Parts: C-alpha cells; sequence; structure tokens
C-alpha cells in the first residue's frame, strides 16, 4: 500500500498550487487539507493519524488520533498537507505536501513545539557521525571526512533565522559554506539524502512533526539524523507530559523518530532543494496538463521512485478546478 | 484503486528479463519474466482473468489464456506480455518491453493470435478516420501531415525491417516521408506515435494481435488513433475466429474496439527503445549500487500519464542473475 | 560577429561560475563578487574579440569592476560588451536563488547607453508575442488579460513574477485582485525577466523595478528567445539626471523596446551559480568513471540565428583541496 | 583556440545527415554530410589539414585526405567523420554520429582506411594494460570485471552482429558475460564504454581503422583504454599502409598511440544511440517549431566534458531538405 499514497500528495500539492502566489495561506492550507483528506479517505489503510493538521479543538480535519482511510493495514499516519504554507502563498521555494505510514507507534509522538535537527545523508554512515552536543567543526569535520572532501566543500544548510546565526558563525570560520533558507526545513533535511541536491548538511531549530516527517525520509534513503525537543511555555511541557515523555532534554536518534516499516510519500508545490514544483504544460500531443514530480519511498526495501505526472486540465477555466 | 502498483509488477518482470539480456537463451529471458510477473501479479489486490497473455492453457504452463490472477478484488480483464522481444533481449536490441494492461470485463478484443495489419498516429485531437487502412500509405501520410501542420516529409513513418513491409517502405518514401525501420518491437513503435520526444510520427506495419491490443491500450490512454485488420492465412484460424463471435474476417478495428472503458497501462523498459529506456547499472556514493527502471503508467478514465524511475537496490559483487523469481 | 564569437563566450561565464561557487555561502559579498571579476576579466580576455565594455558591474566599493570603456580580447571585431561578473553577490554571499554569470556581445552601439538608475519593467515571452502587448503605461490588470489572452489561459493561471520589495506592494496588490497569481523572488530580477521565456520556469510574466544595466541585459536575452519587453529608466535626484543628460538622454520618461535595449546581431551566455528560476546552480558530482567534478549549467543564444544551446559542462577539480582554487 | 566551435560543424552535419534519415539512400545521406560539414568547417578560425576523411583526393572529391580545411588560425590537424553510420542513417537504425576532432600536427595515427581490431573499457582509473587484443576475451573480462568492482555477470560487453565476432559472443557469453549486439556504429560503441549510463562496459571488435582513431580521441578525453591492431586482407591493402609510412603490420597501437597531444573531440547524434540521443523535431508554442540536437565535446587537456543540447529554428511547412548545402 505504498505507491497509493502518492496520489495523495499529488492531489493535496495541485489544491495548493491553485493558491501558490495569491498571498492568502489560510486558503492554501485550507485547499491542501481538503485535498488531502478526500484522496486519504480511498486508500485502503485503518490509518491513525498521529501528526496532522494539529488538535481536534484546532483543527476539524486531519487532528491528531482522527481514523482514515476505507479499511485496511492498520496504520500509524503522519501528514502535512502543506508544508510551507506561507512559502505558498508567496511563491517561495521548497513547498511539500507530504504524507508517511508506518506501523501504530513507529512515529515519536510528540508535541507541536520547536526542535534542534542535524541531518548527513549517505548509505554507510556510522550512527554518531553527527551529535547535536558536539561543535558544529566537530560534526563537521567527522562529516567531511566521512564523505572524503575538504570541510571547505561542504555545504551546510540551515534557516534565515537569528537563533541560527552561532551556527552560521561557527561553520563559517573553519572554511565550511552554509547557505540559507527562508523557510522549509523538511525539505532542506530530506535535501542532504538527494541526489545533486548540493546540500550536505543540515543544521538548525525548526518544528517537530517536520522534523520527523524528513527523518522518516531520510530512514528510506539513507542517512543520519538526531534531534532535541525545545520547549518555551508551560503547557508545551504538560502537552509532553501527557505524551508520555519523561526526558524534556532527550536526544533522539533517526531511529527514535521513525522506527519499523516507514513508507514516505512527497509532492513539490514549488520549486525547492528536493523536489520541482508544479508547472503548467502545453503541447500539441496531448493539449495541456499540470506536472507534478513526487517521490516515493521505503525503509524495507530501500526502493525509490520518482514520479513525473501529467495531470490534464484545461487553463482556460479557472485555475481552482484543482481543488476538490 | 490499483493503477500504480501494477508498475512494480512491470518493474520485476523487467529485472527478471534483465538479468538475461545479452545471454543469447530467448528461453530463460522469457521464463524469468513470466515468473517474475506471475509472481508478482498473483500479490497485487484484483480477481483478473488472463486474456492476452503467454498461450493457451496447453501449450503455456503459466500466464495462460483463461488463468485467474490476484489475490482478490474486483473484476478485471488480464492483457499481459511478461517479455515483449525475448529475441530482443537475449541480444540486447531496442525495444524490449513488459507489458501488463487491465480493464473492466470484455475491454480488450478477444482475437486469435493472428497476424494484424496496423496503423497508428499519436495526437489528443486527431479525428477518427484520420487513418484508415483500405486507403493508401500516401493518402493517410496526407491527412497525417496536413493535421500535423507539416510537410509530408517531416514526417518520420516507423515499420519493422520485415520482407512483408517492402511496398510499405517504398510507397511512403515516394513521395518524401521519411521511414525508419526497428528490428522488432512493434508494441514500443506503435506508442512512440504518441510518446514525446519519441521522434515518430506515425507507425504501419503487421504483427501480432495481441501486440496491437496492448499498444492500443495505451494510444486510448496517450491520445490517438489506430486501426487494425485480422488477417487469416488458415481454415483452423477462421473456425478459431468465428468461436470467438467474429463474423467479418477483414473487419477493421478502431482504437475503441481494440480496448474500451476504464484502461490502465503500465510498462517498463528492458533495453533502451523508442518508447522506454531500458534498466541501467549504476553506484553512487549515497547509496551504493543499484539498478534504475524506467516505467510509464497511464489510465484511460482520467488521462492521467505517470513516468516513474525506480531505484532497485543490489549488490553485483554477486552474480547478476539475483533479480529473478 | 562571426561565427567564433559565440559558443566560446560560455567558457567565460563558465570561469567566472565556478569562481563564484567557491565563495557561495561564505557571507562574503565582496569576496564573491571579486572572484568573480577576476575570473571573467582572465578568461575574457582569451576570445578573439576587441571588445568595448559598455555595461559593467555595479559599484566600486562593492568589488572592482571591468569599468565602462575598458577594453578587453583585442584580438578581433569592434564588439560592444555588456557584462555581470557576478549577478547576485548578496545572493551568493548566503546561497539564495537565482544568482548567475552574464555576458553579453552587440555590434558596438547595439546596447542602449543608460546610467546606473532603476528601471521599470515588465516583460513576456513567446515568439509570436505582438509589441504593444504589454505597456508600462497601461495598468496591470490591462496588461495580465492581454498577456491572459495571448496565452489561451484564464488570467487566474498566469503566474506573475515580482521582487520582494515594497516599492512592488502595489503591482502585487493590483495584480491578485483579479485572479492572477504572483510568487515573489527576493532578488534576481535578470533571471526573473528571462525566465519569462525559458521552457517550464513557470513564469509568464515578469513586472517590476530594478536596476538597469540588468534589463539591458535580460532583453539581450529575451531579444534571442522570442519575447517582448517594455522599459522605463527611473531618476531620483538631479546629480543623476545629470549622468543621464552626460549620455545623450534628453527624454527622462521615454519607454524603451526591447529593440532599443538591444539591437542588431546580440550573442547572450549565461551560467548558473545557485539554482533559480532559469538556470540550474554549480553542483559536486562524485563518479568513478571519471572521478569528482563540478557540473555548470549554462545557456548560450544568437539573435541572428534564431539558435540556442543548453550547456551542461562538467570540469574535474580535488574536492580534498580547498574549494578555493576555483578562484581565477 | 578554437574548441567549442567544433560543435557547430557537427551540428550542420548532423541536421543535413537527419534530413536524409529513412531514406534508403546512403549516397544523399553522405553527400549532404559531407557538404554540410566541409562548408561550416572553413568557417572554423584554424588551418586544419585533413588527416582523416571520407577518402582520398582521387576517390573522394571533398574533405580528402591532406585538404587544406579552415580560414586560417593555429595549425590543426583533422580527423573527420562527416557521417558515421551512413547506411544506419539511410533506415533510421541506431548509433549514427557525426564526428570531428583535431589534435596537433601528428597526433593522430595516420591509419589507411583499412579494418581494425579494437576492445575497449571506460574509465579515469584503468591502468594501461588492463585490456590486451592477444590475451583471452575471459581473462580480460576477469581483470576488468576486477577493476569495474563487479561479478563478471554483470559486465555489459558490446560488440558488432557479424559474423566475425561469433567467437567473441560464444567465449564470453561461456563464462558468464553479457555480451549485446550494434548492427553498426562502433565509434558509439566503443566511447560508450565511458559515457555516465550507456549501459555498456567493454567493447570488443573488429571495425574500420579511421573509426577506431576518432573513437581513441574521445576515450583518450573521458578517460579510458584502448588497444587496436591493423588487419590486411589484400595486397593492394597493405600497399596503402606501405604509401603512408607503415612498417610494423602488426604492430598493437595503444590510446596514446591512436591520439596524443591536445585532442578536441566533437560529436551530434543523428539518430538514438548508445552514446547520444538523435535528432528530434519539436513543436512549442513559446518558440515556434525547432530541430533539437545533442552534441558532446570534450578536450584532451582539461579533461572537461560539455553536453550540448542545440535548438535550431525551422519551419517544417517547408520540406525538410533545407537543412542541407
Ligand atoms: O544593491 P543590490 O541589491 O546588491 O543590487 C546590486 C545590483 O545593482 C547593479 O549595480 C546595477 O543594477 C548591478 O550591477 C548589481 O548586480
Ligand atoms: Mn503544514
Ligand atoms: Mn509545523
Ligand atoms: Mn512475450
Ligand atoms: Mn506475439
Ligand atoms: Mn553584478
Ligand atoms: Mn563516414
Amino acid at each position: 500500500v505504498a505507491l497509493e499514497a502518492v496520489r495523495v500528495t499529488e492531489l493535496a500539492a495541485l489544491a495548493s498550487w491553485s493558491q501558490m502566489g495569491r498571498g492568502d495561506k489560510i486558503a492554501a492550507d485550507q485547499a491542501a487539507v481538503d485535498a488531502m483528506r478526500k484522496a486519504l479517505n480511498e486508500v485502503d489503510i485503518d490509518g491513525t493519524v498521529v501528526i496532522g493538521e494539529g488538535e481536534l479543538d484546532e483543527a476539524p480535519m486531519l487532528y491528531i488520533g482522527e481514523k482514515v482511510g476505507a479499511g485496511g493495514c492498520e496504520v500509524d499516519i503522519a501528514l502535512d498537507p502543506l508544508e510551507g504554507t506561507t512559502i505558498t502563498s508567496k511563491g517561495g521555494a521548497n513547498a511539500l505536501t507530504v504524507l508517511a505510514m508506518a506501523d501504530k507507534g513507529g512515529f515519536l509522538n510528540a508535541p507541536d513545539v520547536y526542535m534542534q535537527k542535524i541531518a548527513v545523508g549517505g548509505i554507510n554512515a556510522p550512527k554518531g557521525i553527527v551529535d547535536l552536543d558536539d561543535s558544529v567543526t566537530n560534526n563537521l569535520k567527522r562529516i567531511a571526512e566521512f564523505k572524503g572532501v575538504h570541510m571547505s566543500a561542504l555545504v551546510v544548510c540551515t534557516m534565515d533565522r537569528p537563533r541560527h546565526e552561532h551556527i552560521i558563525k561557527e561553520a563559517r570560520e573553519c572554511g565550511a559554506r552554509v547557505i540559507l533558507i527562508n523557510d522549509g526545513d523538511v525539505s532542506g533535511v530530506i535535501a542532504t539524502a538527494t541526489e545533486n541536491s548540493g546540500i550536505d548538511v543540515y543544521i538548525g531549530t525548526g518544528g517537530a512533526p517536520e522534523g520527523v516527517l524528513a527523518a522518516a525520509a531520510l530512514k528510506c534513503l539513507g542517512g543520519q539524523m538526531q534531534a532535541r525537543l525545545i520547549f518555551n511555555d508551560e503547557e508545551e511541557i504538560k502537552r509532553a507530559h501527557r505524551l508520555g515523555i519523561t526526558d524534556l532534554n532527550k536526544k533522539y536518534d533517526i531511529d527514535d523518530l521513525a522506527s519499523g516499516d516507514i513508507v514516505f510519500a512527497a509532492t513539490g508545490v514549488t520549486d525547492g532543494n528536493m523536489l520541482q514544483g508544479v508547472k503548467r504544460v502545453n503541447s500539441t500531443r496531448r493539449g495541456s496538463y499540470a506536472v507534478t514530480h513526487s517521490v516515493v519511498m521505503r525503509s524495507t526495501t530501500k526502493t525509490v521512485r520518482h514520479i513525473t505526472a501529467e495531470h490534464s486540465f484545461d487553463f482556460k477555466e479557472g485555475i481552482e478546478k484543482f481543488m476538490s
């Protein structure tokens, strides 16, 4: 039941794209959530949303604990109908629609709080190539020697945020190159394991669900990632305690975020550093269509599929027919 | 419900066929693909009857006409070829494919395994009637060139390199058209007419009827026109055809008459062709060694077409024959 | 002019792009521009042209330059050469999108001689777009429905691109109120404008105000790809109108057609430094068949022959040394 | 240095050949390629001497051995094939190329047009002596399989489908290697060993000597090893080797012996093949209709490889024969 996930993320990405460049992040997310639930309920799984649009009193669709699917195997479901709602409204880089499946319990069940992350790709990388509590340069050195390149050849990716100034500055003292994304650290983490992405390491603090989703994909591509939750509120801490978290400062390896039999699928909404975005295409051959660029992958078989889909459409009509 | 899941079958049949590439052994090629395909197809959630396959249950033990396949689901008719181009693959020539098509019951033309005249052109907007087998090559190419908005000498016509086609090749060439020949693979050659950047505008030729119905099914999804006529040389062949309900022995079949209803079509390239790229061995830093497959899966109802590049893990320090069933 | 003058120009943009890339993500916009200028000036002096620079980089402290009037090659035809060693020094310094290295050539006089002022830009691609489809004096909504009708699509399918700058809030609001989609780039309106005529850029229209040398450079490409563009220089102060008058410009508010920006026999070459909406950026590749290399992606195109070439280059390098051994 | 402008010479040669693709007229294919490549070669700022071409003067009027070509520049030796695969192009088959290589004087084995034994493998790191014409096929492959880090059953060996290779095929298959056959074009077939994702690891075969030198000029830029040996069957064949200086008739040439020094290599694809995509007609509305060519150009000294996809405006309402002289 892996391949079907890609039509879910495909339809959600087409819905997001009808709202790209509209300046309305509410309407982009709403379009995506609508398309994702409609499509997800025609998938033969008994899915339980463990990461999604929020918890029930905030999100009427795709909330934590909602059961989804038409019936089938029992699966834990980690969604983000639109990763990059603000990116999409702006037309910026790195927006995605994401869907990951695991056996029940396979995903870290953590609140939607911030998370420190470090990640690197490679098939043959020892767990321990990256350590959150080590220095950037000692992390970069271990990585530069595993890859066989001078440290200054490494390209490090992080988000353009003040909280990242010390990472940016420390990696830059010993020669490494550090490129900045405005948003999209699901894409930024997975790029470390994506051919020709041009990114070797991702370092930074972003949302916790977004980190689990990326860890799911890195679990299928090969690579390492360590993560720590960060709490600001005291209801965040009570939220965590309720979920069974006793150690607020626990480090998580990539296996602690996503273990066992993982299916991951994603579709580009905009051009980013991992997937290409949805495009309008004309042709005399088949008329006009929207192209989507997707990836579905599986941790057991290590198989990765790259899917380019042609979806017929007549753009003489309003674009908002790509909403469901 | 089960469309994308069809690619995994043609992928496994193609890796199986590929391990037999250039081995000189057309039988081992065909057997590896049939085994991979039947193993993979029984593990798809359909209730499938094979209507086009490896043979009748007499001649072929596996994937025979009438065989039930699938793990359980909705009733579908199955049109398959585990390995289109067994000889191609044994030699590593162009255009070998593994093919799998599925329709509603009765969607596929039920014809005996006789020869079949084919003429195919691609284009979503091509009018039915743009090609006719009773009309001449020149007048067919004439209308096609007009429809495509090109001088007729820009048209590229594909046919097989066969003595039986010798007059096709000269007639098309008198009036300026370019005519290229493939050594085998008229499933790929017909489908190439509606494949982007194939470089092939028209297919004209005679070959197997199963191969004709499979190519018609892909063209019904990609948009295009095709006309076919069954060819009878024998009296058993004509008895054969009466019992399948055929009465007009030189009927001309349209695309709609070859494949109709809710068609899904899947193919994976075995060797490089004019429609799909073949299986290749790849090394990388990031994931080590894998085989890459290139596949296409498409659906007539939605007109959605998917191009799938798959990375299947493997260590080639072992033999290559560890991609079989 | 001749046939030597085309495909060799990509060698220039490729060496500048490699030098810029060794400075990608270092946070030093000065060092990046310096590497690009030095590499480009060294490679450009291996190109059989008696070139005169008519368009330089940006500022004299922002890096050195190939200055307006400098003479390069010195062994060939009387060529005006417009060039940007690193378009996107800030972009490159932080690894953002749309950074390019650009070289354009013309017959003497073929480029618009303007000062380095801002310029209003309106661009669309399509080789059948009739001059007149975009007019700066028309409203945004009225250019967009003129473009939607010529593209045979509903207005809400168009993608308008512009820079995330306050001076563009009005173009953004006015284009979104009648249904159009407006995407934003942080920088890079050479890439942004040329995008309108790059297959699968996803960009239908560019509308925005930016540097005038950038506009001419974009125009030289659009002239080669088929497209329309109209431009108007913009002047804030008198000490900067004087610059215009010194250069022969009398009508401060002239609208410039794409012919006026770039005319006659045009050659355009560009190489991507970072990934953008026109060109992929430089990447490190590992392989066993040829070891390690850096891959560049470039385009070179001619206005007289309409010929466009997309060039993927493999340059070997040992990534066991510093990355700083790509500078020149 | 004019090195990259080589590309447009092979591009024009290729557009002219393509206009004869699938016409069953190989002379007309060859002629169109010969004027197209001679006319545009004369715009290149070189002073070139054809050391390898489409004939001697008393056999070939144009691009004959020794002819002075160019418009003035650095003295250079010129190794041409205006169309590699004249019969291929005539029938639309795989692997037709146009080829142009430059070198400092004396850089190319000034070889007479005779048959040439060949064995070639790709890879920047292969030691000279990885392949040797006198070793057995099973011993060469074991060595290559070792160097490429795979089981010999994973290797893909290429060779022409010619009886003279009955025994190459059989011996290589007998210890498990995979052998794929091409109908023609052993320039593309040899270079393919070093082309990324070609699918071919080793070429072993006997074909024309000039085609061997052109290939080795490309392997010299991509990284590889190649042995060649001239073969003679006529006393007239041996006289041509004697006229051209050659004393040792059974010499084994190394790659450096076929091509040495500052080498530029340019090729454009005519038809799809195992090294380059062929010319295609394209219709967009953004730029109208065009022909797309696919070329590669490399230099021995810098090791830089450039892949070049070119768009050539053309009106296909007009006959296709404007892409000529
Ligand atoms: O000040 P910014 O935003 O870095 O823009 C610099 C650009 O302006 C110019 O100086 C003139 O447009 C350009 O050459 C340069 O690329
Ligand atoms: Mn989201
Ligand atoms: Mn979030
Ligand atoms: Mn078969
Ligand atoms: Mn058959
Ligand atoms: Mn600049
Ligand atoms: Mn020849």
